[PDB]
């Protein structure tokens, strides 16, 4: 996967492989502050839990919600990961979104607690 | 670059080597629209114009302020890409997103033309 | 170190060796919830700066605080790196430490802070 050999990673998984990652919470948060997205796409379809919580309880949604991306964010919601989660003092990713102020994810966060609304 | 092969780029780079396209600034926006940022960091990596205009004179910097990629600005802006442009009918990019509406990205905007006024 | 060799560890330093590892803050936190005393023991023998921060910009004081360790918290407490530094959420690591508990720490916590304060 790091290395570029998607075509490579394709026969593995059609073979029968999983990733085993130490600290898969930080993990994957740490891969969304360094902002990297085809690095960041290419690991979520080899099956990694989106909701992987690290040792603060912070879901990568919220690196994301903080920071700011939009792109980065559009993958994690399509992997239906939750969007009703809380930090560890108690912090729902949309209202994280919120509360940095982006009018253009506030439509994309309320869409997504939309859908998880609906369910 | 399209496959990847980042390790055989380079060495033709060296070798001597360049991008021949056509429509240069149609090409270059059409992949902002796309939200990878993989390709279009390798891309910049061969000396590609940042600032080519498209058919309806329109510097990728419109397309990404527009959509709200705040990822790719930073990118757009390491090559020293123009800020202070102009749409067709006349629009500056800062002006753009902030038309928009982006406060994380009404900053970056406001330290690119502080950029661009200090030059 | 990771080996439980400090025998090489004290004769590499000898000779000018200097601990630099990538994103110090995370590593530097997610250490102490194994709870690898004798690990981390050691790491402070190296001169390893403890006040780095993760991407939450939370020092591995605000962990331990929000974990409630004692003899974790006392090591910590001796290597002076801050006393109530801001995070990315806003709350000093005083304050996560009174709200967690453990007024057998809290007091000790506390009272570190305050010397620390008054240096």
């Amino acid at each position: 996967i790091k290395n570029g050999n998607d075509r490579v990673a394709a026969l593995l998984v059609k073979e029968g492989a999983t990733l085993n990652i130490e600290n898969a919470g930080t993990f994957l948060c740490t891969v969304v502050a360094k902002g990297d997205s085809d690095f960041l796409k290419r690991l979520l379809s080899n099956g990694i839990d989106p909701n992987s919580k690290d040792y603060d309880h912070r879901t990568p949604l919220h690196v994301a919600a903080s920071e700011g991306f939009y792109v980065l964010a559009i993958q994690l919601v399509e992997a239906s990961a939750n969007v009703l989660a809380k930090d560890r003092w108690g912090n729902t990713p949309l209202d994280e979104a919120l509360g940095c102020g982006n009018k253009m994810l506030i439509k994309l966060l309320e869409d997504a607690k939309n859908s998880q609304i609906s369910s």
